[PDB]
């Protein structure tokens, strides 16, 4: 009958406890503008996550809306199968290739990040069969990495919450350590030496598995959903040397880091990664349309092209691959990010965010503050010396996130860390408000944990 | 540089020979209106495939475009994670549940058909773990079925072109026969007996694999990409009895059949299927937005809900799941289909299409004319008695499709069959034009072959 009642009756929600949902119902979000969303009671919230790490231009960018309209009225749907094409897919693909931080050869479009990583898995398998290396198939990823939730991409993902009860990972999807100094460094170990030990771990993993069986290493430049985990200094340098030593492809999952999130246009620039393949989504279209993109370099394309010829055609593609409305919106989105100098602006807003949060560095429940550019997290602990949680891992984060919402801010808990990933258009005072609302939530949480 | 040159330079095309693409370049489609698209030279074509079996309302429905606008200007993106919701997802889900041809409990949204089928795989695995049946995991599908192209959903798919080179199918993804009488029936075998033999095949497959290890059977009510293959009479009845005997879930992949394609609202109605899970996409939004929907019945939901509680939350969801613009467009799309009586209209347009094509039933190159509702195919052969192809399999289909395009019509060849899946809004005279353009293409193809006889 009521709208909340209909939701409970008819929707199975993602990333939601279904039974609790039947009791509590939804928080229905009705409208958005700038960095704000409003619920159906008219309460406004700063969307400090940009939705799902994604709405770079906020929730009422008229240029994107008009670009959708203009394309809708020209050609509202067509496809790229069997030599068919259309201008928006062509022009977007050109723009993505030309702005890539390393030389890239081709773009392949999907709807989601998960589909894109799933497609990259198939591409690498197809590639290595093309080349006559049928054993070179295994993927290496990392504990706490997030790469999506198809059967294959959830296998790449290294978060237990995405695997438990789903019979994952599949075989051939291997995991090395999470590069988080605060949690996994040895006592008195430096960042650089933590990085050394991670590179050794990767090489030993490869040697134990048989280097000839390892096709690819995939990683987010910095880990998003897994906690805003910034890798230790020299990690990417040392990891890439191990990969290049055994002819292992380096895949940068830029689904969150892409398009100005980390202080430069790509996480690959910020962290000195020269990937063979890049995966892009989210900020690509400010999530105004579902779209993702895979960039592959020359060797990857040439092997695939050779096979697609021998086997008649590339037996892969989604109905929505390169959708003309989604590609048109993404094209306009990238033009706005360039014309408005949002990469530079976000970097400056990020410095303000990070300096604001650092006033709480000696709070008794603050275990670590981390991030770079305009992405950050504050990890809470029940005890700073031991780094132990209050009650059980997740208890603090759950409480903090709930308090932040009460104070008009949407953040996301990742265990006991709360994340910040605001729209790139956030202004200085809005950053101040984000920090103030974080502060109030923290104060509430501290009184709740109590003496 | 020119637009075709940019395409060749920068895009890897799906379902395209990449090397041939570098030589020929693209056919760039510039605009659409009604049932027509126009290329960049201004030549018009009837889109007899509705794009990819999908654009129910044609290529310039203003109501859908305005519904997108109105939602863009309210809330252009949000998500459904962690109890968050929004009106368009809620109202769409209600509408889908209430119109379902069997009692259904919940809707889960994805972007694509492939994602939806991939998600259904995970849901079934999660479900059976929830129920304490950890061995009950394998899926059974069919030769020539199409269910998408993720690693898992390409394993469900039974077309060799989707598996060759990709190390698929994964283990646990099993295949029984294509239910196409014309190609796989024994000499002088009836439809009903062909159906018996297929049901026996399925039961033997289950028994050989261990019934306790089989979770689900999935099928398109009629097979789309694999050839517009109408199953033989009594197939679905007998297949479901085998499934119910061993407590195997029945999943109807309605990605093509959904929303009026086959003569009734759902392929499940047309063919008497009582599925536990339905998968919907394509006509859902006339492909104006990427969206797919999974309908799950009460037992499937209850088990999933039970576990999500014990494990804290359901560890699954796409950023675009239930996207407010895509759901708003699909909602308006389903309203138009109902208000304009397009299911009934498509049924009538389909009988005209079929009657038109049947004037060529005794043509020496026409092996079979099949379909129902407003989906059809004409399978061409080089020799009717042997059913053998002219030159290689595919030669006639490729030539026919090329001639159809020259005559202003886009059809898709599936080997030597050419498909018809026009927008539901096609009128009687447009059906006449589709059949005329098919006839000219067939006339060209006949002159090219020279059947003599
Ligand atoms: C969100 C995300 C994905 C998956 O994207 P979907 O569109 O939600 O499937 C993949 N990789 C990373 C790093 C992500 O953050
Ligand atoms: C087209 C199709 C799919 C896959 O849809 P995408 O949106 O292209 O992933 C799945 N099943 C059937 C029956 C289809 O026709």
């Amino acid at each position: 009958s009521s709208l909340p009642e209909k939701d409970i009756q008819y929707q199975l929600h993602p990333y939601t406890n279904a039974r609790l949902h039947q009791e509590l119902g939804p928080l229905i979000i009705e409208r958005g503008e700038g960095i704000y969303v409003y619920d159906d009671q008219g309460k406004g919230y700063i969307e400090a996550m940009a939705g799902l790490w994604s709405a770079a231009l906020g929730f009422s960018n008229q240029r994107l809306i008009k670009a959708a309209e203009q394309q809708f009225n020209t050609l509202p749907f067509y496809h790229l199968f069997s030599h068919k094409s259309h201008r928006p897919s062509i022009e977007l693909a050109e723009k993505l290739i030309e702005m890539a931080p390393v030389p890239m050869s081709k773009v392949f479009f999907t709807n989601s990040g998960s589909e894109a990583n799933d497609t990259v898995v198939k591409m690498v398998w197809y590639l290595n069969n093309a080349l006559g290396k049928p054993a070179k198939k295994k993927f290496i990823s990392r504990v706490n990495g997030y790469h999506g939730i198809t059967v294959a991409s959830a296998s790449l993902t290294g978060l237990p919450g995405n695997q438990r009860g789903f019979d994952l990972p599949l075989p051939g999807f291997l995991h090395v350590g999470c590069p988080h100094h605060y949690r996994f460094a040895l006592a008195g170990e430096s960042e650089e030496h933590f990085a050394d030990r991670l590179a050794v771990e990767l090489e030993q993993k490869i040697l134990a598995e048989g280097p000839e069986t390892i096709a690819a290493f995939i990683g987010e430049p910095l880990m998003g959903a897994g906690g805003v985990i910034v890798p230790p200094r020299t990690y990417w340098e040392k990891i890439q040397k191990v990969c290049r030593k055994y002819d292992i492809l380096v895949i940068a999952d830029e689904v969150i880091c892409g398009f100005g999130r980390t202080g430069q246009m790509f996480g690959s620039q910020t962290f000195g990664i020269q990937p063979d393949i890049m995966v892009l989504s989210k900020q690509l279209s400010s999530s105004y349309q579902p779209i993702a993109a895979i960039l592959i370099n020359a060797p990857v394309f040439e092997g695939i092209a050779d096979q697609s010829q021998a086997l008649g055609a590339l037996g892969h593609g989604f109905t929505g691959s390169g959708h003309p409305v989604a590609t048109a919106v993404a094209l306009e989105n990238l033009k706005i990010i360039e014309e408005e100098s949002l990469v530079e602006h976000a970097a400056q807003m990020g410095q303000l965010l990070r300096s604001g949060l650092q006033h709480f560095i000696d709070h008794p429940l603050v275990g670590e503050i981390r991030g770079c550019g305009l992405i950050a997290a504050v990890e809470l602990v029940g005890d700073r010396v031991s780094k132990a949680p209050y009650q059980a891992l997740g208890t603090l984060g759950r409480y903090m996130a709930g308090r932040a919402q009460e104070h008009g801010m949407i953040t996301r808990a990742m265990g006991d860390a709360v994340a910040f990933c605001p729209p790139l258009i956030v202004n200085e005072q809005e950053v101040g408000m984000i920090v103030e609302r974080f502060a109030r939530a923290l104060d509430d949480t501290t009184q709740w944990v109590g003496p």
